[PDB]
């Protein structure tokens, strides 16, 4: 903030000396001053901008119609109207209620109006600030010297080593300096809720429509942890997604607890769908529990909302029907959900507190939202035990947090408040459908093939897309009528390869090709299947980088009509090992790709081994028990079958865990194992599309061996 | 030539106020001032600078032996003395013999004093440049448009295109201007030596103490064609220096000659040493020539002088004895024999002309003094067919040559005329000898290994150090005393790995990982063999490269001590498979080369191999006629025993002619192909040191082939 904007000159001198001798002043006071030419230039320079902090016009020329789309653009932003003519009396309440300071022109008295306006702007900026951010500025402002941990104190101890000064010189001195401990009092602790954080988790909670909200140091891979060890005690039993993170699968090895595993759907693609309606009702939750050992009625529920490819769950169903005491949604994906009425009715927060449960939500702030990494959220609605649930947000979170992620975490949330943040969400999901239209728009204007995207055939207002059993673009099949809802800022481009109705064609690209080509040309893919890719399209995605997303999607089309070589091409490929990728070009290594995953016949075995559950034997905390007391071996993966499981097979393919700890293969779930051994099987013949599966260790003779419990 | 150095401030004003009137004059004619403080100031700057062209110094302060010292340092160097005390008078004769124009101190006439100045710089341009280096300049100053080829025509055309436009600001515009052909009269004709290319040749012949001198724009393989087309008609007989080129191969495959090959000595090392004193005498030569098929007295001789690893030949005991009617010294290793006394009576133009016998000798200008590359000269000594020998040097050079590298090709003979010229030599020659006292003295300074240099354990003078058959450095056994002179500037550093006596010791780095190393820290090793180095200390050499040199070989011993990863040391040759050299250290790759080195007997191989001489069934000519007409077949390399061979074999180490074209392989020389399979067999272990010969075409089992003739 010290950008203050003039607009133009009149053309006489009495109100024009007196505004370059303001600029004087305010260039002596450290102010850049910059010169919009007139409104529409004052308007786009807003826009464009977010250090503007002041705006200087006259109260002649221009009305005060230019306040109040300054204040649909920024509500809290400084503007400093100077009077000339128009007197007391030319004043609505609505210019009342604008943050507008009023002015003379007077010749000698722009001291006094440029100390006036710093102290406006100082105003303004412990305004929009959020409390502990400011408090942690303003000490880093009034920085002391310190004989407490962390013992870089400040980052002098990065001003005094070769490789410490390359750090210092890289990140800079003031987040050196911003990160302090406990032991600093007037910043209270995030462990004990004290002050300036205290302030912080109750701003956090107005901001976010929750009643306690806490803000985790780790992630919410710990928020999970924190959440599953507080509602579900040992001994008790839980209704986990199958669609879960490795986090969930890592807090039941922790815990003596037992799972019912809900049945998400799937389509050929190996998008990772969701439960359908039947399974969150009493019938089949009670028939569950009946045919799982040492069970009972299930006191916690989790459920990943929304899927890692953007699919919202109608949640008031959920919150109206699944009868256990606390549901808990593993919203990582989608924290921004309370900052536009598109998702209405499609988070945990969505709508009042609801009777006789505890509606948990932990948010990845870092994940959507603009935060540090390693910052997450747990958001409550509902009555808890305090002192027992602020012990188990204790016992997983450390002691000494890293304060530039706690400060992080909650100007993710302050950036959200006023104005705009609304004109962030709604810009990030308008840019987003805007893409979605060129694409498909791209895809009908190009010749012969061109990349698809799994949405609606018609989109064209701004919603969640609900997904109808009447269309076929999604490709689960006999889904509900409103349970699923596509987040339109989660693109999910598709490649050749895939017809309609679910059966390969013979033309096609696997999805890996293009994630490399786009690597190779500077822009990232968040993670890639078998023919699609993703596209996190949150609010740093300006039209900047969707333009050049969108002309490395065309220049890939362009290289690959005209048939260029790997070398040429791929060389970051090329080099993965260069005798193999020689005098091979790129449709000859497509369509080799394809054709080992046509003769293989991965769609097929990669659906109907998720259609099937391997036999629960024992819970995962008792595996992890018997991991621990070493015994397991490690067997090789084609005599698994009749085996215990003892560590987590995940396979990339598609990215869920199909193996959990405790579980055993039988002759029921053969194409499990078919499957695992088709994925190894087609691994192993071209370079840099090695196999990833988590849970199966390479050997040298090329056969995968897993880690089963001893007999 | 742009520098003008003036001595210092003498402190009153009418000999200073003239003086800053002829700096503001001469910085008006475009001349860098420089301001050396003092005498020894003045010799150091232009020692250490090279476009200095005048020197202004008062006559009072500072005597005429600062016009002497100047003169030892550079003869032609224009320097200005202002007369002020000292009257006409006081002139001696050795100071009118000096390069000195001599002015006076009037306030007001700077500008006829600059007019001189800029008139004698001129004289001086004009009088150290060859003649027509000096009408190229002239030229391309006078640049005229063209309308004849090159089509570039003043590189107008590189103008004109972008990546035509990156070559043209890439080269510079006077070496683009600088690219004419034989169109433009003035400059005359390489072909038809006339005009200015006539004066060239004449100032190459006196220069280098030759009848007659050429100037071959394709180079010294050219040059050895020309001369052995000359020479060496159809149906003769040549004697080749088995230590020959592949040009002199190519040649005997155009000509229909047959050979007597001489049988140089080597030693363990690998190192070409020489041919003894015997196989130049009547008796030797008689005999070869009576148990060799179709073969009369020799009517030509070809001896490469020096070898590759610079080991001069007592030329006249060759130019006495060898009773020849033409000998030729292929001296492309050796062209800067005239300009030091050191190498007195060790070329073919080293003393006068010889009787009854011509004596040519193929100074490779490129290789050792300062020429562009593919330059050339053929020197005679005697009286030729002028016609017949000018139709032979036009039968092989192009029409329309490149006239930057005749130009480079005669300044590399201007650069040694003169004082400078003998400075240079001697300057490079006591740098190579002050080098190599350290490396022996470095050798004794360090712990443990050191690398060794091969010469002489003695070595304080400058000479070239004769091999003396009763000492055992160089290793040729029963050697011949006053055969053999070694090259002072031709560095031959030799790596851990060989005992003394020619055994091999069991630690020992091969010379392959030093040369991989220098080159990854940016400086280039000639060619090595199994366990030597090679550093050409040609003129070009200052202390700086000597320095970084030596001081990488001290960084590659502390880092093979201290025994560094191959992926952190040589990340080149990491690249080359990062799979294998993942996990391996340097010392583990070098004894694992070394003792596949020892294991199979490299050293003994190789010299057993190269002590029998393949049984000759056809001439090369044959031998290249039968492989002309597709009487060749690709048979497998270890069922080549009995059959001729079509194409040269010429393995690496050490790099001489092993198996020529159209000789057999018989029982008698059966180490050939062991030396042959061997060297097969081990450079298929290790990547990146692959084996490298000229020949054997490597298939994908692993088995070399080598084109032999039909029966």
């Amino acid at each position: 903030m010290n950008v203050i904007a003039i607009l133009n000159h009149m053309g006489v001198y009495f109100k024009e000396e007196p505004i370059r001798e303001l600029h004087r002043a305010l260039e002596r006071l450290n102010f850049q001053i910059v010169y919009p030419n007139d409104r529409d230039d004052l308007l786009k320079l807003i826009e464009n901008n977010a250090r503007l902090c002041g705006v200087i016009f006259d109260w002649d020329k221009y009305n005060l119609e230019l306040c109040e789309e300054i204040s649909k653009m920024n509500e809290n932003l400084p503007l400093y109207a100077f009077a000339n003519t128009y007197s007391t009396l030319d004043v609505s309440l609505n210019d009342l209620r604008l943050q507008i300071s009023f002015f003379e022109y007077a010749l000698g008295a722009a001291e006094d109006i440029a100390n006036k306006i710093k102290q406006t702007t100082d105003e303004y900026i412990n305004t929009i600030l959020p409390p502990l951010t400011k408090a942690l500025f303003k000490y880093v402002r009034e920085g002391k010297y310190t004989f407490c941990t962390p013992g870089h104190m400040g980052g002098t101890a990065f001003q005094k080593s070769p490789v410490g000064s390359l750090f210092y010189d890289f990140f800079g001195p003031n987040t050196m300096k911003s990160d302090i401990s406990i032991s600093v009092s007037e910043l209270g602790s995030l462990l004990d809720h004290s002050g300036p954080h205290k302030e912080a988790e109750q701003y956090i909670a107005r901001v976010f429509n929750a009643d306690r909200s806490y803000m985790v140091t780790n992630g919410t891979s710990t928020a999970n942890k924190i959440v599953g060890m507080y509602s579900a005690p040992a001994g008790s039993t839980i209704l986990i997604d199958r669609n879960c993170h490795k986090s969930l699968t890592h807090l039941m090895m922790m815990s003596d607890v037992t799972p019912i595993y809900f049945r998400p759907t799937r389509n050929a693609y190996g998008i990772l769908g969701g439960i359908p309606q039947s399974e969150f009702q009493h019938a089949t939750i009670a028939k569950r529990v009946k045919e799982t050992p040492n069970a009972t009625w299930p006191v916690h529920a989790v459920i990943t909302n929304s899927t890692y490819d953007g699919l919202l769950y109608n949640t008031d169903f959920i919150k109206k029907t699944l009868d256990v005491k606390s549901i808990h949604f593993d919203s990582a994906w989608v924290p921004y959900t309370n900052f536009s009425p598109i998702y209405e009715g499609k988070c945990g927060m969505s709508g009042g507190r609801v009777e006789g449960k505890v509606i948990y939500e932990t948010q990845s702030t870092h994940k959507l939202l603009a935060a540090f990494s390693q910052a997450s959220m747990i958001h409550v609605k509902g009555d808890v035990n305090e002192e027992t649930f602020n012990e188990a947000y204790m016992m997983h979170t450390t002691t000494s947090p890293h304060y530039g992620i706690v400060a992080s975490t909650e100007t993710a949330a302050a950036m959200m408040k006023g104005n705009a943040g609304k004109r962030l969400i709604n810009g990030s999901i308008e840019r987003a459908i805007k893409f979605r239209k060129e694409i498909k728009r791209l895809r009908t204007e190009s010749d012969g093939w061109f990349f698809d995207v799994w949405q609606p055939d018609h989109i064209d207002t701004t919603e969640c897309w609900p997904l109808r059993s009447d269309s076929t673009w999604h490709g689960f099949k006999n889904i509900d009528n409103e349970h699923m809802y596509l987040d339109p800022i989660k693109v999910t481009l598709l490649t050749p390869g895939m017809e309609k109705d679910g059966t390969m064609s013979d033309f096609g690209i696997p999805a890996s090709i293009v994630a490399k080509y786009l690597d190779e040309h500077g822009i990232v893919v968040e993670k890639t299947g078998p023919y699609n890719l993703l596209f996190l399209f949150s609010i740093g995605i300006d039209k900047t980088k969707a333009l050049s997303l969108l002309r490395a999607l065309t220049d890939f089309k362009r290289a690959f009509d005209l048939n260029l070589r790997v070398k040429n091409m791929l060389p970051s490929l090329y080099r993965e090992d260069p005798e193999f990728y020689e005098n091979m070009r790129i449709q000859e290594l497509a369509q080799n790709i394809h054709k080992l995953i046509v003769h293989h016949n991965l769609p097929d075995l990669m659906y109907r081994a998720f259609e099937v559950l391997p036999t629960m034997v024992m819970t995962p905390y008792a595996a992890f028990q018997k991991e621990l007391h070493g015994m397991t071996e490690e067997v090789y993966l084609d005599e698994m079958v009749g085996r215990i499981n003892a560590n987590m097979i995940l396979p990339y393919p598609p990215g869920v865990p199909l193996v959990m700890p405790g579980e055993m293969i039988t002759e029921e779930s053969r194409p499990v194992l078919e499957f695992l051994q088709m994925l190894c099987e087609i691994g192993a013949h071209y370079p840099g599309f090695e196999t990833d599966i988590h849970g199966a260790y390479r050997q040298a003779d090329g056969r995968y061996t897993v880690k089963v419990l001893k007999e």
